[PDB]
């Protein structure tokens, strides 16, 4: 099942997973210190993934980096 | 399944869901604000997916930049 | 199961859904603004989608534009 | 499953699915406009796809420029 | 399941599909136009497909011209 | 499954079918003409294909010439 | 199913487990330290994984080093 | 499932056939005649074959010659 | 399924694999000597595998040297 | 199913089949002369194939001379 | 499933089956006189291989040498 890989760029950044099916919804938020590395899937309980802060993010399609402010 | 990369170039940005099935209509709008990166999964409740505003785009086939009006 | 990607590249370009099965029959037309950008996928009620207006259309296959008059 | 995409390059093209099965017949023709896209997959009932007209076809195999 | 493009160069190619199973013919035949395209894929029906006339070619294997 | 493409380079080209099974013998010969172009799988009754006469091949592993 | 492979730069370096399911926590730590080499999977009750300290990992997607403190 | 293709560079090449299963024996040898190409298939019956003459083969691992 | 490999750079090298489940501990300690070459797998019981001691790693994202 | 392709380099080249299961055992041996090939798979009888004498071999890791 | 490519370069090269299991035993060991290539696949019964002596090896993630 796919994977995303998160490097946070600063204090505080935020990695959280919405809900899978009917209803959409944050149920968990991962805070991530600056250089910390989270590497997250998708599952049966999250189906999309929002990062918040200043992040490196890695992905099957390529590099592309959140921004924080 | 397959996924999308959402990087919000602006603030407001939209990331809206359309149902599977018979019936076709929104059943979800996550707001993104500039630099917030939203990566999310086709999945048993969405089968479509629409951007309004101005981000930038990761998918298998190639990148695309969206553009508000 | 594969999908396309649709951005109008002017107010009202069409995506419409054709019907699975041993019909063929429009379901469902949605409309696209100038900029926005529709994702799709082929599913158990959609297995023929037909753009009308201008848009840059990517798929498996590669890259296509759709022209109207 | 696989699908082709079809561009119209003239009015009146016509995208025309045969019945899969032991009987080979046309169930069903969509007709493209200049400039329209049709992407249209095989299916339960589609098991060959016949263009008529000015088109521009994109295929797993590549591309087909088909001439009515 | 896989499939052929076949383009015709001429008027009057065909395009023959022959059956699954132990015993072999013929169960339909489409005849193509000049300039005209059948896409059309193997199936429970079909087994083998037969080109004849001028026709370009395309499938997973690359492309060839019938002639 | 598999299949073989295989182009006449002249008359009298013919494409062998060999049975699937504990026995091994041809069930069917289609006969090409110069030119014709035959696309053919394996199948539940085909699992050895022969190739007697001239001709130009196409499998998954490349092309290749029969000669006959 | 998907691996990770994490080697220690510095000594005390964490590779943490996420549980898997509607509850998020750490349910396991394995402390390397400089030099040593942890190659895990995503697994049954393992669904995210979090690199404490520096270390240097390549996964599916290429390469990355974490540098988070202590 | 797999193939192999095999191309006889002379008269009398022999496409063997090996059993599958505990024991081991050839249950067939299809000759080949110069020129004449063989496409045969691992199969319910054959797990192994043999090229006996000298014949330029294809596989998914590349070519090779018998001799 | 996927496998690693393991050269030992020098004696004593400790591969450790941990448990799959929802405890994680080791479970088995094999202990190289320098040269030798272990080959292991993730299994239905090895879910992580830790390497003590100065080793050369390949695996499918690359090579990697424990020290 | 994966197969090796051996060609043998010398007269009585051996293509040695180990059983499967809990017990490792040759169950057959088919030999070789000069110039012949072998197209062999793993089966459910065969998990391991030893290579005796000179032969060249190509594996989908590679090609690999036996001496 | 997949297989490694073991190459003796030496007399004595002892090829050794881990169990696959709860427990984790030698079950087998294949010697090897130099020049003899044993190929060998993970199985039902092994799980982790250990080479031992001076041999060439080629897995999917390319070549490695053991030393004795
Ligand atoms: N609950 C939604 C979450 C989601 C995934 N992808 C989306 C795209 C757009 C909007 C919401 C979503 C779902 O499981 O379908
Ligand atoms: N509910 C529709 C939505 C949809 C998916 N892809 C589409 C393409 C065109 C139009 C509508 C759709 C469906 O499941 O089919
Ligand atoms: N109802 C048709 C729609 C369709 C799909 N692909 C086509 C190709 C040509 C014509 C019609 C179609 C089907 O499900 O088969
Ligand atoms: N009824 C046919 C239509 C068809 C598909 N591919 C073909 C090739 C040749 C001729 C007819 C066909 C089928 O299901 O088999
Ligand atoms: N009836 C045959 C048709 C066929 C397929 N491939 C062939 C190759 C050679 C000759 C005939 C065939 C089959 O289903 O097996
Ligand atoms: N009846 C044999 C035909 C065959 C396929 N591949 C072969 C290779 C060699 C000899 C015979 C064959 C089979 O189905 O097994
Ligand atoms: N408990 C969560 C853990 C998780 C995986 N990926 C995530 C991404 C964001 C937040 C939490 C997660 C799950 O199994 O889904
Ligand atoms: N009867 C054997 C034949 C065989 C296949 N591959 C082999 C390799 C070596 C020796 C014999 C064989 C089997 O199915 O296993
Ligand atoms: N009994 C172990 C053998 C093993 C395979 N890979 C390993 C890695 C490390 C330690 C032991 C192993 C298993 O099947 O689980
Ligand atoms: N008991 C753990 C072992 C493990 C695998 N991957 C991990 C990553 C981090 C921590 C522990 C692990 C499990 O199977 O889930
Ligand atoms: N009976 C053993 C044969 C074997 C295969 N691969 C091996 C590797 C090492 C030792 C023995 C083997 C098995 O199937 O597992």
């Amino acid at each position: 099942s796919d994977f995303v890989v998160i490097k946070a760029l600063e204090d505080g950044v935020n990695v959280i997973g919405l809900t899978r099916g009917a209803d959409t919804r944050f149920h968990h938020s991962e805070k991530l210190d600056k250089g910390e590395v989270l590497i997250a899937q998708f599952t049966e309980h999250t189906s999309a993934i929002k990062v918040r802060g200043k992040a490196y993010i890695q992905t099957r399609h390529g590099v592309i980096e959140s921004e924080g402010k």
